[PDB]
Formats: structure tokens, C-alpha cells, sequence
């Protein structure tokens, strides 16, 4: 442990978050790290963690998870805290406020978040032109193996959710290395509903069409993003639609509507999804089987309660080719993403895997 860990988390932090109210925090957070107020991020990225996946070179799998940096304001210091790609959104294509604030609640007893935002976006338009005055910049962290993911959603008063997701492609797809159809935000009424298999179909067949219209060197990588309330039967069907369709990806998971037993925060009944400690195992148990429903064949990003190599292991040997976090970053700050990293290059060691990459399903081949 780092000197900086230890003071980020165990004074720093909650000293900090004591302060501010939960979205005065978030949107602070934003600001330190569009200016680069940030502490050393001392880790040294070793080959064993590059992972080759989604047509892209990764650094290390360690990603910032979408809802962080909702409007692409922070990207460059969300590369500088040490993240070996970043997903900025969701972004919805009209600007819109989102959900009355008190919108974002701390469970620090759980090590858990619940947030309703309802998806508060500056819209398409604004994070297009933000993305092109970086535009070659990227390319360059791109090539050098730190990819960006833009997470597309769905405007609260939309008719036609397709039709908002093909706005998505059309606007930010020549901007973006990987887009995320996000069907799992569990704050739109009726978003959970896109993950029914008729639906999903539909509506994947209507982006895959609109980003292969897109120039080569524009084309990014489709993901679905899925929630982890799924049924057996969802699953089975989002696994049977991503095969037919090529699908290039899964992230697994969003937030969680679920209240697991146990759970001490006093806002725990709070209406939102639910992040943190409390969706990690929810979260990996989601990873396993969608791999083994995809016979491996299709990349997982897997994302709910990392907080140490640990979990990012587990979630790696249950099938994810690279892993996000953001609770973690409420409670830890900036030093976790060096602990996860070097937690996981340790790990990978004690178990005699070669590199991140000979982790991908291990668990599978026992
Ligand atoms: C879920 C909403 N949400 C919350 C509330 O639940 N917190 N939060 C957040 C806050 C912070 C904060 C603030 C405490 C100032 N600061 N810093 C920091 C410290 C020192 C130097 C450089 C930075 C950026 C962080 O990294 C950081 C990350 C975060 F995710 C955040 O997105
Ligand atoms: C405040 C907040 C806002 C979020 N907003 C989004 C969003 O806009 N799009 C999305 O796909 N996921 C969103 N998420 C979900 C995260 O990307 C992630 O899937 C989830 O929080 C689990 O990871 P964690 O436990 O490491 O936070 C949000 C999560 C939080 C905590
Ligand atoms: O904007 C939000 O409320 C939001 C979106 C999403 O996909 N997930 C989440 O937990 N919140
Ligand atoms: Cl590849
Ligand atoms: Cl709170
Ligand atoms: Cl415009
Ligand atoms: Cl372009
Ligand atoms: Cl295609
Ligand atoms: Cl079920
Ligand atoms: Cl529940
Ligand atoms: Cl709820």
C-alpha cells in the first residue's frame, strides 16, 4: 500500500465526501479531473496486463465505467489517474436535466451508491463538438492502447427509442473506438424493456445497419449493456440476438433495482440502481454465465463492485476481457485505480497466468 492510498482513503475522502452533498461531490470530482488536480499515478503498466480485444490494443483492463464523466468533460485526466480506456455517457441526443435532485444517495456502510439521475445529459450535439477538440489527440491515445467507448442513451420523451440510439451512431460513432447500447438504466421508464428479445433485435439490426455506414476509420465496436435483474429467459435471449446479430461486445453490468438482504445505509430504500460492494457478486455471477452462453466467443466488459485486483480478477476468470469501476472511486479516490492494478499484476503471478489475457474464462476450464 501506497502512501497516498492510505490517505485517500482513510482521511482524505471521507473527510471530503463528509463536506459535500453526494452530486456537489460528482460534479467536483469532474472538475479536478478535467484540470489534472490529480495525485501521481506512480504504477508502471507491464506487458502482462495489455489485452488485445473489441480491434484494440489496451494498455492495462482497468476502465472508468459510464455515468462518471456523463458529458466527456474529463477524459484526459480519467487517462492520467491511470484508467486503460474510458467510456464517457450516457449521452442522450437532445440535452436534458434529468431527475430532480436529491438524485444520488451514499451508503457508506455498504460501500455502495443508489443514484436516480435519469440520465442528466448535455445531448449529443455538445459532447460532439467537446470529442472533436480532442479528436486527433485520441487517435493518438487510441494507437498508444488507451481506447475511448461513448455509452449512448434514449431521451425521456422519445417515441421511438430505435431512432435515438441511430442518432447516437450517426453523431458519436466517427468519435468513439467502442459505443454502448445502454438497455439496462434502470431510471428511463420502459429502457429495461429493450432487452426483450423482439425488441432487442429490432433495435440492434437498426444500429449495427447505421454504424456500418459509417467509414472504416470511423467504425467503432457495438456493445449491448445489460442489467444484472435479468431472468434465465432474458439472458438466454440477449445471448441468442448478440450471435445472430455480430454483436461485438457485452458490458455486464449496470446498477442493480434489487435491495440485497443485508444492506445497513439508512437510504438504503431509496428509489435508484444500486453500485458498490453489494452488485459485485451479482455482477460476476452475470459475467459467468453470459460467457458460457456465448461459448466464449464474444468480449465481456465486466463492471459491479471492483474495488481491488481481487475482483478484478474473479470477474476476469469468469469470462471479462477488461473490467470498469466507479463506486470505488466515491470511497478510495484516485490511488484505486493503482491498487487495482497492481493487485491484479500480483495476483496473475501467485496463480501462474502468463498475462491478463490467459486469465479470460479460466474459471470455465476447471
Ligand atoms: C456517485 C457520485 N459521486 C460521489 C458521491 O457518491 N462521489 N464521487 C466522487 C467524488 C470525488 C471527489 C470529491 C469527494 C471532491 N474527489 N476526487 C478527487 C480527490 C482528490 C483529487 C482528485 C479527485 C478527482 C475523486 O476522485 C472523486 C471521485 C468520485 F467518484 C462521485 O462521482
Ligand atoms: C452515479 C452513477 C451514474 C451512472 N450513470 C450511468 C450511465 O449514464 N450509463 C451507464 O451505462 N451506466 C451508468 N452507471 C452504471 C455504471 O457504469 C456501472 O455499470 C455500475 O455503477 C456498476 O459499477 P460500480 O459498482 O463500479 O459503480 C452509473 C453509475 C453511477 C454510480
Ligand atoms: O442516468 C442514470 O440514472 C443512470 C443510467 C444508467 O445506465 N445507470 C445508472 O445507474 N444510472
Ligand atoms: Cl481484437
Ligand atoms: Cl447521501
Ligand atoms: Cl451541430
Ligand atoms: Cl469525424
Ligand atoms: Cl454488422
Ligand atoms: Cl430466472
Ligand atoms: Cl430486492
Ligand atoms: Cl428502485
Amino acid at each position: 500500500a501506497t502512501g497516498d492510498e492510505r490517505f485517500y482513503a482513510e482521511h482524505l475522502m471521507p473527510t471530503l465526501q463528509g463536506l459535500l452533498d453526494p452530486e456537489s461531490a460528482h460534479r467536483l470530482a469532474v472538475r479536478f479531473t478535467s484540470l489534472g488536480l490529480l495525485p501521481r499515478a506512480r504504477f508502471q503498466d507491464s506487458d502482462m496486463l495489455e489485452v488485445r480485444v473489441l480491434g484494440h490494443k489496451f494498455r492495462n483492463p482497468v476502465g472508468i465505467a459510464a455515468g462518471f464523466d456523463k458529458h466527456g468533460e474529463a477524459v484526459d485526466g480519467l487517462y492520467k489517474m491511470g484508467f486503460g480506456f474510458v467510456e464517457i455517457g450516457s449521452v442522450t441526443p437532445k440535452p436534458q436535466e434529468g431527475n430532480p435532485r436529491p438524485r444520488v444517495f451514499r451508503l457508506p456502510e455498504d460501500q455502495a451508491v443508489i443514484n436516480r439521475y435519469g440520465f442528466n445529459s448535455h445531448g449529443l450535439s455538445v459532447v460532439e463538438h467537446r470529442l472533436r477538440a480532442r479528436q486527433q489527440k485520441q487517435a493518438k491515445l487510441t494507437e498508444d492502447g488507451l481506447p475511448l467507448g461513448v455509452n449512448l442513451g434514449k431521451n425521456k420523451t422519445s417515441v421511438d427509442a430505435a431512432e435515438d440510439y441511430a442518432e447516437g451512431v450517426r453523431v458519436l460513432g466517427p468519435l468513439a473506438d467502442y459505443l454502448v447500447v445502454n438497455v439496462s438504466s434502470p431510471n428511463t421508464a420502459g429502457l429495461r424493456s429493450l432487452q426483450g428479445k423482439a425488441e432487442l433485435r429490432r433495435l440492434l439490426t437498426k444500429v449495427l445497419q447505421e454504424r456500418d455506414g459509417l467509414r472504416r476509420v470511423h467504425r467503432p465496436a457495438v456493445l449491448v449493456k445489460i442489467a444484472p435483474d435479468l431472468t434465465s429467459q432474458d439472458k438466454e435471449d440477449i445471448a441468442s440476438v448478440v450471435k445472430e446479430l455480430g454483436i461485438d461486445g457485452l458490458i455486464v453490468t449496470n446498477t442493480t433495482v434489487s435491495r440485497p438482504a443485508g444492506l445497513q445505509g439508512a437510504l438504503r430504500s431509496e428509489t435508484g440502481g444500486l453500485s458498490g460492494k453489494p452488485l459485485r457478486d451479482l455482477s460476476t455471477q452475470t459475467i459467468r454465465e453470459m460467457y458460457a452462453l456465448t461459448q466464449g466467443r464474444v468480449p465481456i466488459i465486466g463492471v459491479g463492485g471492483v474495488s481491488s485486483g481481487q475482483d478484478a480478477l474473479e470477474k476476469i476468470r469468469a469470462g471479462a476481457s477488461l473490467v470498469q469501476l466507479y463506486t470505488a472511486l466515491t470511497f478510495w479516490g484516485p490511488p484505486v485505480v493503482g491498487k487495482v492494478k497492481r493487485e491484479l499484476e500480483a495476483l496473475l503471478k501467485e496463480q501462474g497466468f502468463g498475462g491478463v489475457t490467459d486469465a479470460i474464462g479460466a474459471d470455465h476450464r476447471r
